[PDB]
């Protein structure tokens, strides 16, 4: 399958402070936390900083690449030197190299985490002595102060950002899925097309969350934010308040007007001609729908589905029927867009009056508990329906729109 | 250019019957879910009689106009006098719209009462003749006998017996694209039931109960030969077939057969489960392993057809969010739904720091079939491999 060895990037990327990146493309990875579908992707990027009396290593890579972290690592430093590490967050994808570092280093550091995160060091690799920094805190550290900002639920309880100098080091707040063609959001293009894999990468790893976005961006905007260095995707040395409003907006909701997005199952064909119908009446009145279906020749990625529902103008469901219940991949979608994707929009439902158990609780009544406004629910019914009701369901998410 | 295969063949003498089988290469997910990369074909019948041509089901509907001129090849549709509808599933009656248009004149269409029920909410169709259970009519000179059997897996299944013959529709069905027609090769019968567990936990699983009360109840009926709308005919042994799903149905364990499905985030649960795999193939287990990892996925209808067969089950569970990995909720979900046999089962679970609300492994086995003999903790530093050799241990001392 791979003809290469994933691409390395070791390089200064300020003077003063003097830090560098490593940063490493993982191209191997197919479904990140084992689930969500990147054939875009990842990359896992590290810091070294280089001060006046310390070397301060900044997160790690993912363990099965301990070995090239080490070799990339010495090419910057002679590990001995190494006197500090900060572990902002402690999920493997970032401290999974630190075992094999601390072996490299050869004697005791100074590792620097929040209180939860010396406890998950503890569980995971049986390290135990670890400075624990408290919200706010400041440490003088090789001539320089650093600032420790509590961001907690980003999507661990452990997580903090570090703050030196007007640079924020933050791990997985600001990260995104993809391999961008460069390091940083100096081109324009490349930010356009990173963007959308950054609010993939917001719902499928932070959507539970969503509402402590909100919380930590008004935490971290009280700092000084001259560059934010994520633990994932671009760097944003030029304009960072551009990545903090995008996850902002993306927490939000705030819609891409004409945008719906279309999701259904149809089992035998029944499902896909009452849905075809609908997008084709999307389209004459104006709207551009995003269109998900589950057939027996076509799946989507659950990660796809996820990224397009938080600019949203509304969603569509069109749901068959299946044993007492809904269809299983159906199923599944639901769950993870209730747990991912919570927002308060409207949405129409169209479904097949099956004959499941009354016990068996509808899509509907799934919808129900959640934020999403149902206009109305549309029957799905093979011959003798009437079309003209499909019509008055678009019209009337029409109107709810205006 | 590459068409699907189709198959017309004389299979009896007397009674005339032909098959009309396509090879369904296209489709990948059955019902839209179920992982099929082998392949099914949908089997119809036509009997050829004194006075009569009987269809018995069809084609689903995207091959349509290939069912039309194949059908065609062997009789003038507008000699048809009788359409039989076992099941009314669109994998099977998707021709028949086009069937009634090409035959051009009035036919009897013979169905079970929901079956006429569907066959009207589905294409229209009111003209239907409903028979009842174990009614007996005479066409063309034969008697064509109809036992409903409901529940495998809609509530319009029955099956039509004519003369030792069973037309048995999803009742026999398999998966897989079977090289020959029929049961008369011991190789192509050994690669193909496999196939036919999958088929029948993935399609009827839910309902498996409802498998031994059809056998029962076709026990009185002498079956020379099982016809079924998927996969292979049985004209030489179909006691080996009706066997088989009464063995599924019930889950006869295969001995030393453990399934082992889990899901590994970083390599934590998959340490935990290379050393209870290790620990199962010492005391002589052949244990069937299904990893969610972070490149690799297994399709959840080749995790169902292990299921029936094996002695026992081991889980290994990541927490994650409030409840557990997502993939290993659908997982379990699934199980429960289709494969809720009467098993002992290991956890091994990493211990989260999730909100006490949400549902753990252990909740969601409770009001099924499945025992779980203990519950271990994977950790990541100072756990005591000890614990897995211990509850490895306990299952084997369980299965005795
Ligand atoms: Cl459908
Ligand atoms: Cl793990
Ligand atoms: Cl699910």
């Amino acid at each position: 399958h791979h003809h290469h060895m994933p691409k390395i990037w070791t390089e200064r990327i300020f003077d003063d402070p003097e830090i560098y990146v490593l940063r490493i493309d993982d191209d191997r990875i197919r479904y990140f936390e084992a689930v969500w579908e990147i054939p875009e992707g990842i990359s896992y990027n590290a810091y070294l900083v280089k001060l006046n009396g310390a070397n301060v290593l900044i997160d790690g890579w993912k363990g099965n690449y301990a070995k090239e972290f080490i070799d990339a690592l010495s090419k910057i430093v002679d590990p001995k030197e190494i006197t500090h590490i900060i572990v902002n967050h402690t999920e493997p994808d970032h401290s999974g190299s630190l075992p094999a570092t601390l072996k490299t280093i050869g004697h005791d550091v100074e590792i620097i985490a929040s209180n939860f995160g010396k406890r998950l060091l503890e569980g995971f690799y049986g390290i135990k002595d670890v400075t624990v920094v408290k919200d706010g805190e400041e440490r003088e550290i090789g001539g320089k102060k650093f600032k420790f900002v509590m961001t907690p639920w980003l999507h661990w309880p452990d997580t903090m950002v570090t703050y030196l100098d007007g640079i924020l080091f933050s791990c997985d707040v600001g990260g995104g899925y993809l391999l961008p063609e460069i390091l940083d959001d100096s081109n324009e293009s490349v930010v356009e097309r990173y963007l959308p894999h950054v609010t993939k990468y917001i719902v499928t790893v932070i959507g539970h969350y969503k509402n402590y976005i909100l919380e930590g961006a008004e935490k971290l905007s009280s700092l000084k934010i001259k560059a934010l260095l994520p633990g994932h995707g671009l760097i944003w040395k030029k304009d960072p308040q551009r990545l903090l409003n995008h996850y902002v907006s993306v927490a939000k909701g705030d819609p891409k007007k004409g945008k719906v997005t279309v999701i259904y199952d149809s089992m035998y064909g029944f499902v896909e001609n009452v849905m075809k119908k609908a997008i084709d009446s999307l389209k004459e009145k104006g709207f551009t729908p995003v269109v998900y279906k589950f057939s027996d020749e076509e799946r989507p990625a659950i990660s796809e589905i996820l990224k397009d529902i938080p600019d949203s103008e509304a969603l569509i469901f069109g749901v068959s029927t299946y044993e007492a219940e809904i269809h299983p991949l159906m199923r599944f979608t639901l769950l993870e867009i209730i747990d991912k994707a919570n927002y308060e929009k409207p949405v129409l439902v169209f479904g097949v009056h099956g004959w499941a158990p009354s016990a068996e609780r509808t899509a509907g009544e799934l919808l129900k508990e959640t934020k999403f406004r149902i206009l109305s629910f549309t029957e799905i019914k093979g011959s003798n329906m009437d079309e003209r009701k499909i019509e008055e369901a678009i019209s009337l998410l029409k109107k709810e729109l205006e």
